[PDB]
């Protein structure tokens, strides 16, 4: 209804004022000597955590405007965590830095649209200047090493990851489950994974990772949109029986049907999750089939008079376990006949022998890959259930950091990678003085992460920063042992992919806000 | 109940005060160097946009009076966007201009009714002075060029549009859908399109374009008014089955029936949309038939004892897809027999051989056109679903700008077209000094758009405006490259139809408000 | 409950203060260069109108007393519009005038009861002095001319009306409907019209004219009062079927039954309207029959053991269309046998051959008139549905002004008719000085309308008024062209009946208020 509108300067300080709350609350956790943040929880005992991610999830101010501000950097900052499995707190302290001096420059009368381009340039450069500093990581001798460092130095984990990547390839699919006791197990099973996320949160039941998870569920494969539950009743209540959770894969689920389901998931009356079929066009229709074959059961496409009513229980698909993320569905262990699946790949290969194109070929040998590669399944084992649930956590995290180094390499941690990249671009300039400031602002900002880690350690930020800017390469400052040297050798590093992300993202929102002139929101 | 009434001057500042909030919030996006407006959204992360249309949709002030003011220019300013597919922000910043100086003049004691006529004259002239500046656009060499410029320079889009217009004519019917993969597809199908809009929003499900859309729906053709759902139950619940959405085309739908349906569309219990039959009189009755033939199925007219109860499922019409706008219904791909339809056109032509009139002839060869022309259907293709949904967006927009140039030509963009037309009418005068002011106010106002684009770019509005007023023709100022020259050659243009619209509309509301003496509204 | 009571002077300023809000808001439209009044509307875009009638409908103040004042002049001022189809804004600006100086005189210590009689005299005279200035209008050459002028000069309209009046007589019945395309149609159908209004608003569904309207409805003719719906159920739900709306004509409808129906009309569960049978006594009983014969079907009178239960569907009446006003029911096209009706008129004429009286004769040849005259039905035609709905509006209005001139002639418009009549009574006096003031107040007031029209045009009211008072006859001032001359010849006129009405009515309420000493209302 009635709205409140703020303009230019007025509207900007509100945002900043807002983001500061966010940034300051989250950054006291930066690296080693990070402090605790006490998050009060409805009923019970508070939660004491040093996890920047958890602290941010809760932050949400009262002033409608200040909130937007804080809410804005959160939207993006999380985008970095979803891409490299880390670097949210980082991206945030960065955006605070850019934004602060930036808006400062605007008040200084300079042009916004220029400060922006000047920033985007200083970044575009820092990213290439970062790919160069990036130390490769391809031999399984390194994988096993990164995975290790990314788990408080448990040489077991590192090894486990490696043995896995070795079975399915660096591009393979690796899954982590609970162990059946002491001793770890690993092996590949007929499975698959496509780039589709849950059609709505809530379905989530493991907020620890923010994902869905179903045991020996049913998979409904229907080529068509679904917005009316009235087509589900026959083959949905028949799933309340057997208690076997249900996964619906259709071209899409809308309104009535979707909402109706998002409801029942909290009301326990059947736990089902559904996601969009993969891809689009005729390929989507074909991939839907692949899934069906792989999981046994069939597709229900209108194209052939099939209706969601004339569908019994065997028409349905079934696998031993599925896992949905914000943007990834992965089916583990398919009932599909290890003989029928081998026959489907037969077709797909005799369809490449008729590849009257190049694009058409890749997309096809891309399908055999998924359908023939299978999925690696690591089962963490430990002495006690506790130790084990804990270890399974570390492995799940190491498995993430590892894949981010295998893709883009790793660089010096503790925030030095950025501070180095910054000192290397002092000569950089742009089209006009404003743009130059734009550059200088972004560069100045890249020191924030380090200067904060140091600060959290009751150090002298300036001394330590200048010192690190003095050396070259990955000469950093292990803030954990107050001793300078090579960061990679000391075991303090970050997947280049996360540092690059944190920076690109921070810079994105920073830019947008510096270029905002008007905010519209609801009246309190 | 009790109302609040303001008069003359008092009531006017309120309106102005209101429209200012609207105008200022929306104009900060004028020109490529436009800023962002952060629109807070109920629950979630804010929305950062530079789209003036979206910013206006949200604006709505608290003061009952100021609101009306803002609400008034929005009603009209959107009328411009609905006519040429663009130019809302423009029409708004224009109305602010006219209104500001106008009410200023009224306070100055001058007469309102005269300022008005003086304004309408200054416009009436600007419009003809604009048709002259208008560079034609008829050869498919130009269509393919305008369509291109109206899509960040994707020479593909421009070509696609052209190839289409070539198949159905400049007056043809062009539809855009999702592609079935990489590579674009184009072809004509038995379809039709009449000038009837949805009988109520809400039905809308693609607020991205503000239109309805149904897949392989059913079409109900009934010649009669419908206000009681009790006549639908038999043949409406029979449509809940098959899940196939339903389109009702009847002389009109009122109250009980209509409301009852507008309800169910949000409650997911069946997604149906209905619109008024085309035309009126006996012709409406005949056109209804055309539709029926074209979509297979029959009409239910009381004239022959038929009731909406004795109607099975085959009596109903059916097509592969429909699309309703604020004022346009378009049926795509009709089940109708490509042989029966050819027989209907038979009659309509042997009915022209009995055309004892002229009017009667045009209206008939106007029907064969719709029923025999068919509909062109472009299917945008791309590498990934994302790229594709994006491209389909660009094509949909380029397909709009194109038709607005094919109708009335194109003129220099960046607001110069107006500023030129203005400098050309400095000699213009009216019946008295007031009317002269009226002229001078409108002229002065026509510089707003340009002066703002410039201002958004941190320029010196005056210098740049005078320079542009110095040259002649389409000598403008590409604000994107700070370099003057010919606007059309630089690729900066606007369909004459949108510039004309924005102006005529802005002037309309400006006029009304300047001539308002009393406002009546509810008490808070 | 608890009430608030004001007395004499105190209570009067409150009313005046109130009526001033009404008058000032509405008069800013009165004639030509009239201004706009923006009426805010709940949800949506405001309404900009110059229609005094619409502006008044909304006005309603907060102060309980001031409201009464404004609410009082509205009650009457509308009485004038219902009598001559125009002259509400006029009657209002008139009442303001009388009341202002009147109450001014009261404070001046003069007597109220005398100011009144002095005013009523000044009016009684102006009315006769007005019948004399009235230019006749009887030859269809004039009808066709007045109808024309009363429609922005569309010589088609004027002609249409005339061709109609020619078929049914000046006292005939003329109906206006939508056309079946281009070209107008006119013809008489077996119909009738009596002086009974709707038994309650709400039934209304065409607030554009403030009337009811039913298509091919059913007519229930029952001689008896009806307050219990329990007698309707059998023959009312049987009408929910067929969907055919129902018109109930009974001696009267009260409470339970009535309310119950007024409810359902908004709840769409059946759209029925009912009105009182015409006349009273035995004649009412007989006229009820006439209707029945004319519309086929029969009357249900208790006098012969008939009950509203033992009534099927054929016992009911039926016509092709009905239209109810605030005080007029008119049945159009009756199913009645064009042969049976001719037989009823047979009786009624052989009943005049036994007319042992004079009164008895007239009332009878007054019935054949209605039952044998039929109804003229004009079907406006146009190029497009829009143009047509618009034209049908103009015809509907012209058809009103025409009948008001045919009855009492026409006089000079633009408010001169009154100002002339006023300058002709300067010599008039009464029984005492107070009454004389009473006179002088009314005369002074009769200049308001003109002085305002002039004022709205940014003129000098005094100069223009004195000039017009100088001349004689219909020498007026066409405020549209600032040129004096003969008003009738210039085409600026008003049916004498409306000017007479506006005046008599304004004077009525003005009188009442000047003579009020106490106001009682509810406590806020």
């Amino acid at each position: 209804a009635a709205k409140d509108v703020k303009f230019g300067n007025d509207a900007r300080v509100k945002m900043l004022r807002g983001v500061n709350v966010l940034a300051d609350a989250v950054k006291v956790t930066l690296g080693p000597k990070g402090r605790n943040v006490v998050l009060d929880k409805s009923f019970g005992a508070p939660t004491i955590t040093k996890d920047g991610v958890s602290v941010a999830r809760e932050i949400e101010l009262e002033d409608k405007f200040e909130n937007m501000g804080a809410q804005m950097v959160k939207e993006v900052a999380s985008k970095a965590n979803d891409a490299a499995g880390d670097g949210t707190t980082t991206a945030t302290v960065l955006a605070q830095a850019i934004i602060t001096e930036g808006l400062k420059a605007v008040a200084a009368g300079m042009n916004p649209m220029d400060l922006k381009r000047g920033i985007d340039k200083a970044v575009t450069a820092a990213v290439e200047e970062l790919k160069a500093l990036s130390v490769p990581c391809s031999d399984s001798k390194a994988i096993a090493q990164v995975g290790t460092i990314s788990a408080n130095s448990d040489e077991t984990v590192g090894k486990l990851i490696a043995e896995a990547m070795d079975k399915v390839g660096k591009e393979g699919v690796i899954t982590v489950e609970d162990g059946t006791g002491l001793q770890d197990e690993l092996d590949v099973v007929e499975g698959m994974q496509f780039d589709r996320g849950y059609l709505s949160p809530y379905f989530i039941n493991k907020p620890e990772t923010g994902a869905v998870e179903l045991e020996s569920p049913f998979i409904l494969l229907a080529d068509k949109k679904i917005s009316n539950i009235r087509e589900m009743l026959p083959v949905l209540e028949a799933v309340a029986k057997a208690g076997k959770p249900l996964l619906i894969i259709a071209e899409d689920v809308e309104g009535e049907a979707l909402a109706t389901l998002v409801v029942n998931t909290m009301r326990g009356i059947v736990k089902v999750a559904a996601v969009k079929a993969p891809g689009f066009g005729d390929r989507r229709k074909a991939m839907l089939q692949d899934i069906a074959t792989l999981t046994g059961g069939t597709v229900i496409s209108e194209e052939i008079g099939m209706e969601l009513e004339k569908a019994t229980l065997e028409d349905l698909g079934q696998a031993k376990r599925v896992v949905i993320n914000k943007d990834t569905t992965t089916i583990i262990d398919g009932v599909g006949e290890e003989a029928a699946i081998q026959g489907r790949v037969a077709q797909i290969r005799q369809q490449i022998e008729e590849a009257t194109s190049d694009y058409d070929r890749e997309k096809l040998q891309e399908r055999v890959a998924k359908l023939a590669g299978g999925v690696a399944v690591i089962k963490v084992g430990a002495a006690t259930e506790v130790e084990m649930k804990e270890k399974k956590a570390r492995v799940e995290d190491a498995l993430h950091a590892t894949r981010a180094a295998v893709e883009e390499g790793v660089v010096a941690g503790g925030g030095v990678a950025l501070i180095r990249v910054a000192s290397k671009l002092a000569d950089l300039r742009g089209q006009n003085e404003d743009q130059n400031v734009g550059i200088k602002v972004a560069l100045r900002a890249m020191e924030a992460p380090l200067r904060q880690i140091v600060l959290n350690c009751g150090e002298k930020p300036s001394v330590v920063a200048n010192t690190v800017k003095g050396g070259d390469g990955n000469y950093g400052y292990n803030a954990a042992t107050e001793e300078y040297g090579n960061m990679i050798d000391m075991g303090i590093l970050d997947p280049t992919k996360v540092t690059r992300s944190a920076l690109q993202y921070a810079a994105s929102v920073a830019g947008l806000m510096i270029t905002t002139e008007c905010m519209v929101t609801d009246l309190p």
